[PDB]
């Protein structure tokens, strides 16, 4: 049974609600992203009318095999109206494809749904800034202020000069990373950039990449492993096992591996700068962790919220323990205090 917090009050609409079965009242399912906790029971059998980007659309189509007819791509910052209600949906700075949904309901109230998200200053001139929002339900990943990581930008930088350090020192070096999902193409993309390679993986990671729209990419990414001297493999593969077991299946054309796992936050960030992390090794393998993020950390989640200032806040992530909601409570009650809404 879908439960309270992915149902929209006034509206025939859930969001991310697809492992419930036939949800009574539904006549519109909403889906902000391809993320398996999110699409959890879409298949080629499915005949409701889903919503989405035109990304996740290529994704559903392809990937899961929904019928064409039942896919309902919607362009960005645009106002659309579905099943009679006003929508809009704009960029989450998640993954590739991914959304936050304004609902405009008929009784006035404004509801913006986040799904996944990274805020970000920029959404502070979105069509965001024009009117007032009654209900936030919010991303709340990271909603603890230990929660700490650094930019995009700075984590791939040290990606960057970390790989192009190691194969000019070696030539003979092979670079892999890890994935598991979409999101975070840009740790294998800009590192294939700078040595001058193409990207090589299997047909399957390579059919997901051809989904996205991402210009230039046919320029970018391959099929044939031996041209490519950036592969990437399924992350359950990034351990000193699976890589010696890689490099033995490449012919003796590289003899050293340097591999990356992005990861989400973990504990050695609460000491550690982004300059100062150092691999895991055992002979000629090092593997690196990089905290990439696709989620708010607290200092960017705050930010937002006393920016938006809305009414309620009805959280999406943490939900399960009384502890969790307790402790988000009153995380929500000092931001209100603070800034004065
Ligand atoms: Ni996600």
């Amino acid at each position: 049974t879908c439960p309270f917090y992915k149902k929209i009050p006034g509206t025939g609409f859930t969001v991310d609600a697809f492992q419930y079965g036939v949800v009574e009242g539904c006549t519109a399912y909403f889906l902000t992203h391809f993320h398996s906790d999110h699409y959890a029971g879409l298949s080629k059998h499915f005949t409701f009318p889903v919503y989405c980007s035109e990304i996740t659309g290529n994704l559903l189509k392809n990937k899961l095999h929904v019928q064409e007819q039942y896919i309902h791509p919607l362009p960005l910052d645009t106002e659309c109206i579905v099943n009679g209600v006003k929508v809009v949906l704009l960029d989450a700075n998640h993954c590739p494809g991914a959304v936050m949904i304004l609902f405009y309901l008929p009784n006035g109230t404004v509801i913006l749904h986040t799904g996944d998200f990274r805020a970000d200053p920029s959404m502070e001139r979105s069509l965001l800034a024009d009117q007032k929002v009654h209900m936030l339900y919010l991303d709340t990943t990271y909603c603890s202020p230990e929660y700490t990581f650094p930019s995009q930008q700075e984590v791939i930088r040290f990606a960057i000069n970390t790989a192009f350090e190691a194969v000019t020192l070696n030539p003979h070096a092979l670079v892999v990373c890890g994935t598991y999902s979409i999101g975070k193409e840009k740790v294998f993309l800009a590192i294939a950039d700078v040595l001058g390679s193409k990207v090589g993986m299997s047909q399957e990671k390579y059919k997901t990449l051809q989904c996205l729209n991402i210009p230039e990419i046919n320029s970018l990414i391959t099929t044939d492993m031996c041209s490519s001297l950036v592969h990437l493999l399924p992350m359950m593969q990034i351990n000193f096992k699976g890589l010696q077991s890689h490099l033995k299946k490449c012919g003796g054309k590289y003899n050293q591996i340097l591999a990356f796992r992005p990861t989400g936050w973990t504990h050695s960030n609460k000491f550690t700068r982004i300059a100062d992390v150092i691999p895991q090794t055992k002979g000629n393998i090092s593997i690196y962790g990089i905290p990439y993020s696709e989620h708010s950390s607290y200092l960017e989640m705050k930010r937002f919220v006393q920016w938006l200032k809305p009414q309620k806040i009805i959280p999406t992530v943490n939900v399960g323990t009384w502890k969790s909601r307790s402790t988000m409570e009153k995380y929500f009650r000092e931001w209100k205090l603070e800034a004065g809404y």
